[PDB]
């Protein structure tokens, strides 16, 4: 096809082993999900990729499988733009959270609830909240204005503020013929492929993107895939 | 009052930085890679804070970026790549250890050559084991003809540094962002040598250290107000 793009989706983070709701958190990926961005750059090493121009979040999970993934294809030199529109969902005041309490707070049914919606946010991350300073008080967010900065988002919202950046950044790279490679995390992602497959909520909920695979899009000059996504890797993995 | 700091990256592997690395794309050895830990370490110790930061396209100086990002954890900082910033192209000359480099070319011509701000080593031929390697490599597929050097004085050297200099980095630091640079020897003796007005003999004569963070105080003019300041334990 016309273009190709890749995505790639960090592996387990320290808070993931912890069962702990990350969010806007800069958890460190855990050893185990350094390994799987190992296996995707060396995926992508075996089938000898070439990128122009990579995207990545703020969060160091996501940064550091994008450097691992450019240390294994040898591509370090690359030009590199973070932002925090593809930041992880911001999980408000369940962040640092874990499963007991989450479901001891707020019982099974609400956290089902969260859980199967699609627009209902979590509640906000409030002033008192011990890693409310962490995050909306870190210099990084500094340049957001007030609307910009959620104390807690739906999927909706997620989605909402990443396609900005997608069709104000990086569709004009693509059509200006750089090969893409964007690291980045589960739902950030989810709306890049709800956007590139015109997915509908029902669809892009039940859609889990695979960690620490390449995952490869061949698209029209409209930006529209040719074929369903294809998954980078040996054959069990 | 603004603060600059720089940092030389550290120890390349295969001894390579006494073999005239130059633009062979060398990695960091093991013992590089620590010396860069410590200086993000230092770096760490003593609350320092980016908003920006600039590296060659050469991996040992980014990977001497990353690690200090790292270990100061400011990952998320926006990080500009440049070819301005890599390290002196030693021309034929690349990869040869001294004695090599005697050999081939006599005592008196390397005496010649180690004290000439202004001539440079032969070129970097199609037979140098090197040639097709680096003058073909894809990250410098954009550079006009003139722009890709087969070989380098430390005078062309800094000739290519200072435009990114004056037309990137500057406007950065009048802007008040606090700068980081991660590069080579003789792309930092180009910055050190416009920003203390330095002449020829005594640009050749400074060493700057490795994995060491150097620090710069500079006033609204860009000019220090102080000398060059060592970072560590
Ligand atoms: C931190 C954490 C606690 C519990 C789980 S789970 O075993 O129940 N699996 C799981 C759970 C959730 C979710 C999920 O996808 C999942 O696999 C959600 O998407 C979700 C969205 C909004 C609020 C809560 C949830 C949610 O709890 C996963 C992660
Ligand atoms: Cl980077």
């Amino acid at each position: 096809a016309a273009y190709k793009l890749v995505l790639i989706r960090h592996g387990e983070s320290a808070w993931n082993l912890e069962n702990r709701f990350s969010g806007w958190y800069d958890a460190d990926l855990s050893p185990a999900g350094h390994e799987e961005a190992k296996r995707g750059g060396q995926a992508l090493r075996d089938a000898g990729y070439e990128f122009d121009i990579c995207f990545t979040s703020v969060q160091k999970r996501a940064i550091r499988t994008l450097w691992t993934v450019l240390d294994a294809i040898d591509q370090m030199w690359l030009p590199v733009v973070r932002t925090w529109r593809l930041n992880e969902r911001h999980y408000g005041g369940l962040t640092g959270l874990n499963k007991a309490e989450t479901a001891a707070k707020h019982g099974e049914a609400q956290v089902k609830i969260w859980r199967r919606s699609y627009d209902v946010p979590p509640p906000p991350m409030e002033p008192d909240h011990p890693f409310y300073s962490n995050i909306s008080k870190d210099r990084r967010y500094a340049d957001l204005t007030e609307d910009q900065l959620p104390s807690c988002e739906s999927l909706k919202d997620t989605i909402a503020r990443a396609l900005p950046f997608w069709n104000e950044e990086i569709v004009p790279q693509i059509k200006e013929g750089k090969r893409v490679l964007i690291a980045a995390h589960g739902n950030s992602l989810r709306g890049i492929v709800k956007h590139l497959e015109g997915l509908s909520e029902e669809a892009i909920m039940e859609l889990n993107l695979p960690t620490g695979i390449p995952i490869v899009y061949e698209l029209d000059k409209n930006l529209k895939p040719i074929k369903p996504m294809q998954f980078l890797g040996d054959e069990e993995t």
